[PDB]
């Protein structure tokens, strides 16, 4: 059971590359804690869109780690934008029986210091 | 033990409150993935001055919560700066059988975006 939450949470991060999100095991009590609001998105309805969003902006996808001690998880792994900027992410996750009912992204800072303006334009879209 | 990694871990975070590290358990082979360096600080002896620097730019340190799959571990903490900003983290660790050998801390974006300069002048103590 251990290794098949280690697939789910690789899963998840391999959807950025095609933005096809129907592989993943998401709970129906998902929430996320989005880096461009203080109150979480919730259920499905409305973390996917916004996920799908960002993939729109991702040319590249790299994992480098999953970590899990049920019904905890994590993961660290990069995004590299459509502009080419490399993030380094680690993703702090809970799991149910559903698969991952919690997702909260943070960042590696070197990319953010380097170029702050441009992780809210690859976030939001707006003046990408 | 499991636990021993928890309470390693929360041992760690601790030391910023206190600004002794000497009750955290620590690897001969430590090597630190700092934000103001491409090069891992290597050792307790250039990592625990460096800590140590940090954290006279510290007031309170709350844990939210800890991850063991050994030899992998994550953490979920704040630090209040003494100017009164809260940065939330998410470190990764990896641990062998003398404790913490790896650490590689990791950001909530918000409070970075909020002052990207204030964040290099906490990390560095340079105009602080």
């Amino acid at each position: 059971a251990t290794e098949k939450y280690h697939e789910i949470l690789k899963k998840y991060f391999l959807s950025f590359e095609t933005g096809d999100f129907s592989q993943v095991q998401f709970s129906c009590n998902l929430e996320f804690l989005s880096p461009i609001s203080g109150n979480t998105l919730k259920g499905t309805e409305e973390v996917i869109p916004f996920l799908k969003g960002v993939t729109t902006r991702v040319a590249e996808v790299n994992i480098m780690s999953t970590t899990v001690e049920y019904p905890r998880a994590s993961g660290v792994w990069q995004m590299r934008t459509t502009k080419g900027t490399l993030y380094t992410l680690h993703n702090f996750f809970r799991l149910d029986e559903e698969g991952i009912v919690y997702v909260w992204p943070m960042f590696d800072p070197k990319a953010v210091m380097e170029n702050p303006d441009a992780l809210i334009q690859w976030l939001t879209g707006k003046d990408y």
